[PDB]
């Protein structure tokens, strides 16, 4: 008698050839997803499907090299992965640029890369897991967004603006198959299995939330 | 390649003779774990048991007979179950009596009644759980304690009170094994997914929070 | 060209012999109200009149001497001043003792000291504002209602409780003219010069707030 | 014996030709305050100097057609008004367009109207305020933007954005003499009130803080 996160699901993982990301795509992989690693560099891409591989033996995994902070970049993925049952947005920068040195276009730029980006892959993905009635929108986003910090205002102020994003989705696409949910963390499966539970049938109940993977 | 919600634990679950405290032993038990099913009559407790038996053939459970609101209810429990490895607090009583009828007594007997029984089984059961490592506590608290109705100022109060007492015994077992966690619902074996993923030693990376399994 | 908080008001404040409470009498005596200033002894009562006419000179000023922890005291203060338009619950005691030490009774005088004391004012004088049409009823409750530290977890738990105790009669008593607010203090003039608004006439758009006066 | 609002000091105020930010300018001047109004159209700041007069005889005002959306509004407005000791964020747009139907550029546009104005205004006046030893920064936001509606997550993304730059410059600014602060409305001169308390020097102890002044 036990209980199983299990998949015969697609799941697309922004920013997922390093960190937080890799993790969450190597948990994704291990509840048995075919997950999509997206990079920037394809050598980067590679790299992290074989470390995924190294842990989990009979992955399912595929990749795409893509810019996803550009519309160009977004399209090739949607043009190399036209469907996504699961999407995890976690492409994002971050400086500590004194808030009066930092002019428009980095606010602007921030805006674009961190927030805009992840508007762009949930517009795409989330009609097809309406249509199917069920789908998952996961959004990571760190503590410094609930508490924005001072001296990274810029980063919070996107990483706030993400959880706005998801909070507003989640009570558009309510009624919906279709969860959208926020996930912050601060071991890294360990921030991965949070991730893996919401993206498994079981957080059916679970939308417009924020879940805490901090220490 | 799956993921999985296993134990060889002790959980207990007070209240759980029906509703979300019933489904979320049924969950407990369909994950594996020996579940100790709570409640004031020995009849409800065997109907309660029969009803997981129906769903999770091969079913760890265990009863007691025991009113957990008072002390001497308490120390029945403690002496038929001296250790717990997850502990799931959900007793609690509910009215809506206007502000300004509801006396004194009333007011002390809620509290007593949702607040420090939840508080007596925690005091008994985190010892072994920070001596042995590893442990999981868990608060069933609706999401009236967030935002307090004003129709039912008593019960939202207690409520508010017992995630308070959540995060707080988080933060005094932090670095132990121990997580304390709250769990807010509003498809009762939706709710009891939740709690079976903080029970499982997946979610050891989260304490101190409030987890939302409403519509 | 200039706004004012003026009184011609009567305004109770509970543990108002010192301190935070002190602070606020002095200050809504400032602003030109009737306050009244309540302890368990006469000799502190007195203490902290002399103490507020040193400041303010023609202050208009009552005490009180009773032990609102009880309804003994509470009844006496009835007694002595059956009639508020301004109401500012502060009484509260605080120790830090450990989790696992504080017993039950401890756990239960707590509450009924930090949060039924308040209440029962609360319950005696908000129906003569909802009579005449405009109230003001205020907590002080310290930021630890917010985040429980855990090393003082029923301190917290009663300050949170507090809070929702206000959120609550605050819908309750929406559509009349008394509104219930909470003032969170982490200079003791510039915590009061919030409670001093918050008792005014201009913030009769705010109900069911917490405003902080930390740092 | 009675408390004051008043002020020696200049308070700029954005889109100020209308409803509430007109409603914040006259309570400003009413309080003894220069106020600002600033408008795209000097039409309209006539006659919104024009209505205030009407209420507050002997006000302090000044003037500024210019569009603060753009750098060469900000600019122009920086020129005419070089100083300021109180500065009020509450130029913003606001639609309903669908989450899918809202292209990229209505995303970033909203995104530079909304948030990166104020930031623009705070970038410029914060750091004379900082010199001088004393300040005040308030942001108009409402409260859609604690709770993302769903219809208009453009508009919540924004609200939210605003709320994280007063927290974050409230922290960056900290120790000095300067507040930043959040104004959440849902009766104009009631809001304004608020306002007019943050911006009095009363208000010294509050800062990165959200006050509600809705019903």
């Amino acid at each position: 008698i036990m209980k199983l996160d299990l998949q015969n699901k697609i799941a697309v993982v922004s920013g997922s050839t390093s960190g937080i990301g890799l993790g969450i795509a190597k948990g994704l992989a291990s509840a048995g997803a075919t997950v999509v690693v997206v990079g920037r560099k394809q050598a980067g891409v590679d790299e992290a499907i074989a470390h995924i591989r190294q842990s989990v033996p009979e992955a399912s995994l595929r990749g795409v090299d893509a810019d996803l902070t550009t519309e160009q970049g977004a399209a090739a993925l949607f043009a190399a992965e036209p469907k996504a049952d699961i999407l995890v947005n976690n492409l994002g920068i971050f400086n500590d640029e004194d808030f009066f040195s930092v002019p428009d276009e980095e606010w602007m730029r921030f805006y674009q890369v961190n927030v805009l980006s992840g508007v762009r892959l949930a517009r795409h993905y989330a009609p097809s897991m309406v249509e199917q009635g069920w789908g998952r929108i996961i959004f990571i986003s760190s503590e410094s967004g609930v508490a924005i910090p001072g001296d990274m205002i810029n980063y919070g102020v996107t990483k706030s603006a993400n959880l706005a994003v998801s909070h507003g989705l989640a009570k558009r696409l309510a009624g919906t198959g279709v969860t959208v949910n926020a996930v912050l963390p601060g071991e890294v499966d360990e921030v991965a299995n949070m991730v893996v539970y919401i993206a498994s049938p079981l957080s059916s109940a679970t939308s417009g939330a924020a879940l805490r993977v901090d220490g």
